[PDB]
């Protein structure tokens, strides 16, 4: 299949997510609505169930509406059982309509449906050339008091209908009992309690095992990718280890949820993006593409910085998901204002590099403050706006033109309200304008493209006020004025004669699994792919054609390759660079040193014979290790993705920018499980 085919479940790059909130979007199946205090059908209490589902899900699919709309993916609410407890916040009645508090990972949240419910929604979808994600939320379980038993379901968490347990009397440690975090540093946000939900603590061996299982089973369901919750929360090795029990099984495009504020960025999110084998919701560009065209907080030049440094800060840009709005901010359109920011804000996201989602209802206009208030009832299913129209013309771009899925960005005239972008790749061109100020129009001249000599009609033809485009010789523009508020995209495609490698995943795994290759050019007769310079052709590549080849990891050593392909002819491809080759099956191993005191701005970090620890290199050693929640300074801690069953040796370091000092004495050792977690503790030698 080509790289744009529904079947594709490693590259959503071409695709343009739709986010549901199943409550919210349409109940097509009156029966499974709740009863009582937990329901509202008018939908006026936005705190209760309103009663949408899987069967509305199907229904808003087979008539048109998101088809029509060109939406090509559908992002829900986490299908597992939730709590049924109607929660008293201090007068308020909350019920568990968003799906965040799970009871029990092997079932569904009956409100949604039934297991053949789910089996048709991902039939209905399959058969439209829809993608189905979900949400996953293995954090916590649900609100719980320790002391008040009786208190919600108090954390409780089955396994199937079997009760595993509780928050209270939780002998076996299924749950953390430190307290409940301030936010204040990452180590206190991932082993205190986020609020009143029970935090799971993936570091015992039930709750690993229990939650590397139930993914298992939502895949064999026939899902296209998971949005993880709240990955901030959680341990990153734990998390680097579940991902590996995704791909090593049956990979499928993953995303979490790393919320950044305005203007903040965030190393520490750069490096979770680049090694934990999942990609992430782009706040940076979110809040960027707010305070530009919504809140007027910075201008062009503001985004246009976003765009050249996330390109630079992530490895894999094209894999992190942008949106103007989601269940965790005010909806970007307000009552009052002006439509076309809304609109030209779609544009830029529909067009810009990564994997646009689309928060439910934006096509509608919908307006609303901060939880709950952004998760009302979709008003309308009309296909007559604007926006709509926008997301119609612009959406199905993603899939035919390649510089739109996998082209550079580049800034090719810039003003303080004016941002006129290039994205490229291959015999492949887009142009867009944008012109924020919304009274006053912009003249420009000198805008050079690499367009091919002729005219360009407006993609959007006219809707937001485009215009045409002449290109000369040289691909440079004349001169034209480009409307206030004014938006176009102009565009050219061709076949790509060259190998030209546009995406890959997934980006890490054990040798023997099947990775994917997207791109153009490949030719139709199959070549040779390249793991750094361990080559492989024939039978171990199972499938080859222009856009895609489906070739197999050769069981080279743990580490980071580069991957390149040669069409038969032998032409080679660009390179494609940070991909990690598993050194197995992967354990979570807790790391515990103790007495390695350090001066301040000195760390410990851990290294050892394995790729998954670096390999000796200090440069690649991990890192820092926390101290103060679980174990305290002078005592440091960590958990880390390891290679199952393996024996390792190691040791860990003190570093100082990239000053370091070693342990003393010999290597450490130790042997790491067959699957489970375990925790090595050992002293600091000098
Ligand atoms: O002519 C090539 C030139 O075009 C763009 O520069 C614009 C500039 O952004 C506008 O603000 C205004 O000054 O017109 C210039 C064109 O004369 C590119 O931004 C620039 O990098 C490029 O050299
Ligand atoms: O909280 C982590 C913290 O640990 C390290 O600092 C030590 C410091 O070296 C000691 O002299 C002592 O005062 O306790 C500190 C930890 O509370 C790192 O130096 C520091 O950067 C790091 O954040
Ligand atoms: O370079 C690989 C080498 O790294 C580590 O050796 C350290 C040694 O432990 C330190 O005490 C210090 O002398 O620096 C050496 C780095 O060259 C591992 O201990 C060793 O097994 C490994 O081969
Ligand atoms: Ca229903
Ligand atoms: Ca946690």
């Amino acid at each position: 299949a080509p790289d744009t085919s529904v079947s594709n479940k490693q590259n959503f790059s071409t695709d343009v997510i739709y986010q549901i909130f199943t409550d919210r979007f349409s109940d097509g199946n009156p029966a499974n609505n709740p009863t009582g205090a937990a329901f509202d059908g008018t939908c006026t209490n936005l705190r209760l169930y309103c009663g949408g589902d899987w069967q509305g899900i199907i229904n808003k699919i087979n008539d048109g509406y998101l088809t029509g709309m060109g939406v090509t993916a559908i992002w829900i609410s986490q299908p597992v059982e939730n709590i049924y407890s109607i929660i008293n916040y201090s007068g308020v009645n909350n019920t568990a309509y968003h799906g965040y508090w799970a009871r029990d990972f092997k079932k569904t949240n009956p409100a949604y449906g039934t297991i053949a419910d789910f089996q048709n929604l991902i039939a209905a979808a399959h058969a439209k050339n829809i993608k189905v994600i979900i949400d996953f939320a293995p954090n916590h379980t649900s609100p719980a008091s320790s002391d008040q038993p009786s208190f919600a379901e108090n954390g409780r968490l089955y396994d199937n209908g079997t009760l595993l347990g509780g928050y209270t009397n939780d002998t076996q440690n299924l749950f953390h009992h430190n307290g409940g975090t301030d936010f204040s540093t990452t180590e206190n946000g991932i082993y205190k309690n986020l609020l009143d939900l029970a935090d799971l603590n993936h570091n015992n061996s039930t709750v690993d095992v229990y939650l590397k299982d139930a993914i298992k089973m939502w895949l064999d369901l026939g899902i296209d990718g998971i949005r993880m919750d709240a990955v901030k929360h959680m341990p990153f090795g734990w998390q680097k280890s579940f991902m590996a029990a995704v791909n090593n099984y049956k990979p499928v495009f993953t995303f979490g949820e790393w919320f950044l504020g305005v203007n903040e960025v965030s190393p520490e999110n750069h490096k979770f993006a680049n090694e934990s084998g999942m990609s992430l919701l782009d706040f940076r560009f979110a809040q960027k593409v707010r305070q530009v065209f919504r809140d007027n907080t910075d201008n062009m030049y503001g985004l246009k910085a976003m765009l050249e440094g996330s390109a630079a800060d992530y490895a894999q840009v094209d894999d992190q998901v942008t949106f103007i709005d989601n269940h965790d901010m005010e909806r970007f359109h307000a009552s009052n204002a002006n439509r076309r920011k809304l609109e030209q804000a779609l544009a830029f996201t529909l067009t810009s590099r990564g994997v646009p989602a689309i928060y439910y209802g934006t096509e509608q206009y919908m307006s609303g403050g901060t939880d709950p208030d952004n998760r009302a009832r979709i008003p309308s299913f009309s296909t007559s706006t604007t926006a709509y129209q926008v997301i119609q013309k612009l959406a199905p771009l993603r899939k035919c033109n390649p510089a739109i899925a996998y082209g550079s960005t580049q800034e090719r005239w810039i003003n303080n309200d004016v941002l006129i972008y290039e994205r490229k790749f291959g015999s492949n061109v887009a142009v867009v304008a944008v012109n924020r100020n919304l009274n006053a129009p912009a003249s420009i001249s000198g805008l050079v493209t690499s367009l091919p000599q002729g005219s360009y009609n407006d993609v959007l033809g006219g809707l937001l006020n485009g215009n045409t485009l002449s290109v000369g010789s040289g691909g440079a523009a004349s001169n034209f004025t480009l409307a206030a508020g004014g938006t176009a995209v102009w565009q050219y495609t061709a076949a790509t004669a060259t190998p030209t490698i546009g995406h890959v995943g997934p980006m890490m795994a054990k040798p023997g699994v099947t990775i994917t290759i997207d791109g153009r050019g490949f030719g139709s007769s199959k070549g040779t792919v390249y793991f750094g310079t361990t080559a492989v052709s024939g039978a171990d590549i199972t499938s080859w054609e222009d856009t895609q080849i489906k070739v197999k990891i050769p069981a080279v050593a743990g580490g980071n390759y580069n991957i390149k392909v040669a069409n038969a002819a032998g032409t080679a491809s660009n390179v494609y660079d940070n991909f990690e080759v598993l050194s197995g099956d992967q354990v979570s191993v807790r790391f515990v040193v103790n007495n390695a005191t350090t001066a301040l701005g000195q760390n410990v970090y851990l290294t050892g014979s394995v790729s998954e620890l670096g390999n000796w290199d200090p440069a690649k050693a991990i890192g820092p290790m926390y101290n103060q929640v679980v174990y305290q300074y002078p005592n440091w801690y960590y958990d880390v993705s390891v290679p199952a069953g393996k024996t390792i040796e190691f040791k860990f370091l003190k570093k100082q920018g990239s000053t370091v000092t070693w342990e003393g004495g010999s290597n450490h050792t130790f042997t790491a499980p067959s699957s489970g977690t375990a925790t090595i503790n050992v002293n600091w030698q000098p």
